């Protein structure tokens, strides 16, 4: 009898399995697929980086920390990954060249860490190898036919006629989660406001967008577009360029390429090949067409329908529906892996407590559910606001600086809690982060929520037709200029600064500016 | 319509894909799997390294040359690969510690290149990406339902209802070859003498064998066992240890582990799990048991029925049955990839000429079939001779030095042709290698065939019970000491030298020894000065 059976051998499953196996619990991993296998969720963000470090140090699994830095990934996982110096955004309209005043860039500051483009076949192989090394058992090419709970534990039945007996079940799989299907956990219809279907593949011979735009020198970004994740924004959709070869002597010549389309505004074209439908969108935008001219697909194309789903319950007695099994919004802002790390941090210690005491009263896991549903709802608002804003750059510009400002604040809030636990060898300061009033919010301060609440109200009003994008942009631009908290030294309070470039000098001035600030939160976090 | 449709997205199909696509031909790759995917054939040899460079240089595909060197594989493919400094051999008997006087090592000389342990998932992905970049079209998860030939070309029918029209078909897949099935090309029963079934996986936490034997200091090998492919030899079978992490700061912690068993001596155990049957053999050999003590499988185990298969013919009107779709012997001595490289070299230019003339007369590809069948037959004896010899170390000792000696002579032969073609810029010298009387024989020299023809006759006689292994070993050990060609400075003519260690100084003397040698072949291939050796 296993302590925990985990469905899903992805990062979500194998990071948890590693944690539980290292602390001496008996784990079984089940997955219908076999490593090596392709996976999406390739771009990283500061919050993923710091919470990966938090989980690694808190639970004593060094392999998880090797994902928290571009340098450690190359050194420990594989050479086959790309760098992420920045988030890049470029507006396009049908037939037109991109207006060089309708771009945004957020260079990631060194304080949160060196972000990467994850070649997921290698990162997911790496963490599975670690999970098996720590003592996890594994069955790959394993189809779950039935999941049956009782007072003693759970019996998983496989297609091959085998059964796995355990005390607890975690479903860390995706959309086709057996637990979600078999217990009827999915919300139908979904509560989520964001709508987007997807077409994606891996390509060879993708050029840098830098080399295919005619940008006046003074409007070129501080660091190259190709050194980060490029976002090609248009009416109710966007395209990602995530290169793996964007650094000197890079071994992996592939580039991850996909398009998110609101299926309400871009209806299905089943007369077209996934490839043909993808290229029909490329042909709308001259600069994107020029970037992808030589590019050739090295995979069978994936074409989805509406990608978004939610669940009504995510915990029960002796089971947890984790992260990607519970819900999904969109690739935009690589929220998925941040959400996965937040849940693993929250679930791991509680589940180990429950196993030690042999008490599976669902009350102990009440916060895990609250965090899960909160993460999804805030993620929903962020992406829905953004898709709405894509119709009018001046409105997007507000969404951009409200979203990106939180990276540095929310980032240092976690780093502070971790350094206090590091220096004092006491896990009270990391545990203190859970004592926050807005579960799921990436910068859970009162002034930020109020600010983001207004952004959501106006965006949702634009979407309903109660306000115009011009009026909403007008109001949010006033609020930004009236703001006192938006890291002025970096230019987040300045709508005319499109390329936020955090230098060494500027972060010093942020610290000085923060020292004598009237808001307690700004002093606590940034001084 | 495509010029060529290639069935198989492994190195065999994608290396050929790259060559044809690079020369401006319209190519389609069809495979039932999708990259990334696991594959075997992980260890490399001198002949593979040198012929990879010949192919790359001859056909102008630089990516193929990046497989020909450990350093170039890490730099261009991925960091996920291991080094191969030597072939290691260690004899084991049930319940007993390994006898340190019953080991063999062959350190691979610098001249033939730096060998690797290929993590094939990254190796096969790399070349597939190259093929597509060169302009190959590909369909993955493509199941071939039907193949039919007319006078104008060939039609391939997919299970999804689609069809692919081409002028020529190459089947570069494996055992379940759609082309061999369609035309009933497989020999039943197979003509092959070698018998072996297999259990294999990838494991994490495999220790070095060096750290789990108490070998006397004077009998320890010049270079570590773990820096190469270790062969745990036993009665009518052997186990491979192929670590991907056998070098400083290596990223890939996996080690490839598998066992070959003569299915006539070890009958199937369907009452056991593949894992259980594998561990039942590990537990026979205390030293192996200590090596794998902490090792855990990271894949679903493979267990085979009997791996050897052969074809009655391998070329026809507008089709070729290529390397692994034609036949297979054994993982032993990593002959699989050498055979693939040899066929690609022979077929590529012949196929492109035929396409350009629009003439597919089977007489054009006569040498491709002769080479295909020859590679397999010689591969068959080498492994069968080795499997017979595993019963008695003194007999194996003669198989080892006859095999490993040819790997330096035959290697230098191709390398001479290669460096001469680069100097003159003239392909003549590389094509001249096809002008040998023994197609498929890795060292195609009169004296070497006679030596190997005897080793085979004796080995096959031991197997048939007409001679004892002791009697066979005695006759062969005489021939070795009567020999005048077995690279004395390296110790190939010395049965009491088990660990061959080709160093800079020893290779200088081979050159001097070769100068004014009574045999012309020895002079032509090995003869040089200590001035020309400086370069290296
Ligand atoms: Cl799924």
């Amino acid at each position: 009898p296993y302590d925990v059976v985990i469905i899903g051998s992805g990062l979500s499953g194998t990071m948890l399995g590693s944690i539980l196996a290292k602390h001496g619990f008996r784990i079984m991993l089940l997955d219908g697929a076999h490593h090596p296998r392709f996976a999406v969720g390739e771009s990283t963000i500061g919050q993923t980086l710091v919470v990966l470090r938090l989980i690694s140090d808190r639970y004593g699994v060094p392999e998880i920390a090797n994902l928290a830095s571009f340098q450690d990934v190359l050194a420990n996982v594989s050479s086959s990954h790309g760098q992420k110096s920045n988030f890049g955004f470029m507006f396009h309209r049908d037939g037109e060249e991109p207006d060089p005043n309708e771009t945004s860039q957020f260079r990631i500051p060194s304080i949160v860490g060196n972000a990467a483009h994850f070649f997921r076949q290698d990162t997911d192989s790496y963490m599975f190898h670690a999970a098996v090394r720590y003592g996890c058992d594994a069955r790959q090419y394993y189809r779950v036919e039935n999941i049956e709970f009782d007072d003693g534990g759970v019996t998983v039945s496989g297609a091959d006629g085998s059964t796995v007996r355990a005390r607890y079940l975690v479903d860390a799989s995706g959309f086709r989660s057996p637990l979600a299907r078999q217990l009827g956990l999915r919300e139908e219809p979904s509560r989520l406001k964001h709508h987007a279907r997807s077409i994606f593949t891996h390509m060879v011979g993708v050029d840098a967008i830098d080399d295919h735009v005619d940008t006046p020198a003074e409007l070129r970004p501080p660091v190259p577009w190709n050194d980060g994740t490029m976002h090609h924004i248009f009416e109710r959709g966007w395209m990602w360029i995530i290169p793996f070869n964007n650094h000197p002597g890079a071994t992996n010549p592939l580039c991850s390429v996909g398009i998110q389309l609101d299926e309400r505004r871009y209806p299905a074209r089943p007369d077209l090949t996934p490839e043909e439908e993808f290229w029909s969108h490329v042909d709308r935008f001259p600069a994107v067409q020029r970037q992808l001219k030589g590019a050739r697909s090295v995979r069978e194309w994936v074409r989805t329908d509406r990608m978004q789903y939610s669940s009504s319950r995510t915990v029960g007695e002796r089971w947890c529906l984790m992260s990607h099994a519970a819900g999904f919004i969109d690739p935009l802002f690589s929220r998925g892996l941040s959400n996965t790390c937040e849940i693993i941090n929250a679930l791991s210690w509680r589940l180990m407590a429950a196993l030690r005491e042999d008490d599976f009263a669902v009350e102990r896991f009440a916060y895990v559910e609250e965090l899960e549903q909160g993460l999804l709802d805030w993620n929903d608002k962020l992406v829905n606001n953004s898709f709405i804003s894509f119709s009018h750059y001046p409105l997007w510009n507000s969404v951009f600086r409200i979203w990106a400002s939180a990276s540095v604040i929310g980032g240092k809030r976690i780093l502070n809690a971790l350094t206090r636990t590091k220096e004092t060898g006491d896990d009270s300061h990391c545990q203190a982060l859970d004592d926050n009033p807005y579960p799921g919010l990436w910068c859970p301060l009162d002034f930020y929520k109020e600010a983001f609440d207004e952004l959501t109200e106006l965006c949702e009003a634009v979407d309903a037709g109660h306000t115009t994008a011009e009026e909403a942009a007008r109001v949010l631009e006033q609020r930004v200029r009236e703001s006192d908290w938006m890291l002025p030294a970096l230019g987040f309070n300045d709508p005319d600064t499109h390329h936020i470039n955090p230098t060494a000098d500027k972060m010093i001035r942020i610290a000085e500016w923060a020292t004598g600030h009237h808001r307690p939160e700004i002093r606590e976090l940034l001084a």
